[PDB]
């Protein structure tokens, strides 16, 4: 028996977070191959969102590893398909990415609060170490991308930011 | 318009195969982190099924690429959770993997037969090139693993085959 | 006598394909040096279409090699001059290239169907191996170029895509 | 006067933890040389617990350094002899190691909770940075070893795990 | 049970092809050591047909591997001795080699047609990948050797071609 | 909008800490060039406090970065001149440095307590990660320097400690 | 307007020479793959005439470049198929090559005389620099090959000269 100071509600919250990271991974996968579609043809955004999809899947696997380390049980659920089939302009897709990452961030802060209320000091620091600052940096980066995509405008500007920044 | 000799039924079959490969990826992820649970503790199988998950996700992404190359439209669906939460012995899990890969193979052979019925010579060769022989080799490897896992037996044999072969 | 399972209609079709690959080579040669003309002055497109002309000539020579390998007789015909003397905007030229490659692709699929109907298993696989997937990738690339050339627009955008992508 | 925001109960708790880490070091030293005894003769376990003894002495020294950093005073007490003179089977010893590390983990969580109740933000973070996650990983590793030692069984299994994993 | 979409007539055909490849290996071994005989003394042909014998044994082993991969059973038969004890001139032996490889090519095309009639897409592709184009190239090479051996003529020509081309 | 879980009082406290770190930077610059004055002439202390000034300016810039990352607004104020024009003995200056760093530490602990009262888990961890332990180590080092400067005494000792330790 | 001292008759003569060089390229391609036919089987001549084809295509492209550099307009015409389908002996083919190169040389000398009659000093030097001496050296080499092919004779000599000189 390795389980120690690990509440069953914290365990359920970790299972929930696993599914949300997988959901995010699959949303970015959808975004990546939308930009690979020949009617869209933005190869930098294809690469950028494919990497984001890999990173979110890494996040899901960090949480599954944590679930095992603390002596919980991983319980998987369906991965819901992304909210959209097509994602509009490059700026639209980055705006939807920012919305998703803020939603993931709120869920991580709720998970942290839950852990804190059960006195789970190791879990709180683990979430801070691997997630909370990473999420703040990702949100800042996407916000910067949105301001730049606004500045450069549609057409030539979108092509340029795709190739010179996202690629 | 890049689409040429690409049937709408073939396109839908590719979208079905994308979902099936993702389901396989998620089943192997489940298996991998089952073997990371402290009550199972088989690190070779954890590494082996984690790589199998990565490979099936690559398979899904090859099909997404092909969908775009031929001028179809990727349509994603929910990724259903794996059939089990826990996977029993190492032999049980390899047996479950064999059954899944044979299911995926029958799906690929049906997709090949469909593409052939619509005269899609490039699609047929593409499935042969990337999938049909890879699948036969995967099934042969899994069957060999099952025979070796039967030979070495439970207990010390399972530990040994996990570490010396799968890891 | 090396000839075996090689139908005389398949042989005629290979001679036809040789001439069409040479025709394509000469159309891309025309395109390349149109963009070298001082009133056009797009050096990236000059390079890009000169390479395409070399590649189509390589294709013609692969087919002549195949004709000899199977024991047929190469019969050459006039290479018709390209359809146009000048090719308009960079987007116009890439659109004409896409139209030509789809026409070449349809001819390759007809050649494959002909071979299949005569039971020429080696010829079918040879066409799949060297041509059918290459043609799908070339058609996808040109379609992507057209979407990007539309996105970036005339003037500065055309200059930029010429230098940063086609060059 | 460097002392700042450092409670004297926190300071007394750090002194208690120093003694517990030294007690753990000395328990693992006992175990290590039990496995070096000719009637036991498990060289992998000897090396593994010798390293564990070194690491626990490092932990004690980290806490002594921290006591000095915060302007407290180190106060040493007798290091109690280990609970047993001989440690049974390899599995028996890893089970006693797991019990000990859970006791040390509970002590660390109590020390953290004490620091938190006195508003010692830096001491809380220091315990998280150096101990809490290290302790969770050590406990998971020991649990995994117990599961594998059960799987391989006595005799040849014990010999094999000792040589191939612990050593 | 790894067997899937593998017809027992296909399996019996693979066993037949194994024996034919072994028969070809043994014919080329005969030829190779005929040219090593002191009354013949053509060292280039000795090396060339020894290599051909090795390659045909490799072909047999590829087919045995395939039989196992698809879940069939290898069934071996006597390897018949070669049709002749001595092989005449160098040109004579290359002519007999050409006749043999055309017979093997017809066997491979029949095996492919059989697999195709049972819907064995993977077996058809496997034969194309490993045999059909290799066989066309081997036949072209042998035909070219016969033409050059005719051109150089008997005596000094035979000596020269043996040393400079076959060797 | 990137701002999430970032309280306006926390934001104002970060602007206060930016100014305080800049004040510390400027105090250390004053000290550094006091020790460069020909009537003082302690080159080790000049180098030591110049680096301390660089480090506190880096601290201010880390907080400016954090303000932007969380979606706050940097608001700068006057940097007040240091408390003294001349700093007495080397021991006097290290004593003045210790008092300043303890003041900065109390400011950081108050900022941490404020962020904690508003549930800002990421800010709390960020202050722990970048400041709280760095501050404890800085205070410990300064206290040690003061004890050594007392031990070595004025005159030759001050010269020696300046050159051999601070420089 | 870059055009200067470039006569319209000279421009038309350059367009005529572009077509003639392309006709030569295609004649050499025909010859090259005649020698690759299994009933001819001379690999040195295949390589030699394939390179000659590449070189004449380079010649055409040099003239296209020159047309653009001087501010003319490239106008392409049909490339007539070669005069023969089969080229007889190796000596016959080199003899046909010599006659073609002398025809091309007379065309170049006529183009030079025309440029000279219009006072086009740069064009005259350009034809001298790139063509007139290259042509004399090509004709000398072909004449030497014909004398050597006469010396070595049919049969073994033709094989030897093909391999040792042309290849």
């Amino acid at each position: 028996t390795i389980r120690q100071n690990y509440n069953e509600t914290s365990e359920a919250g970790v299972n929930k977070q696993i599914n949300l990271e997988l959901y995010a991974s699959y949303t970015y996968l959808s975004m990546a191959f939308y930009f690979d579609n020949t009617t869209v043809a933005l190869p930098g955004a294809h690469k950028y969102f494919k990497k984001a999809s890999d990173e979110e899947r890494e996040h899901a696997m960090l949480l599954m590893k944590f679930q095992n380390q603390r002596g919980g049980t991983i319980v998987l659920q369906d991965i819901k398909k992304p909210e959209n089939d097509s994602w509009g302009s490059l700026k639209d897709a980055v705006q939807a990415a920012l919305a998703l990452e803020k939603h993931v961030n709120q869920s991580l802060l709720d998970l942290h609060k839950l852990a804190d209320s059960k006195g789970d000091a190791q879990m709180c620091d683990w979430i801070e170490t691997h997630f909370l600052t990473e999420q703040v940096e990702a949100i800042k980066e996407l916000g910067d991308h949105i301001t730049q995509l606004t500045r450069v405008g549609p057409g030539l500007g979108e092509y340029t930011y795709d190739k010179e920044n996202l690629g």
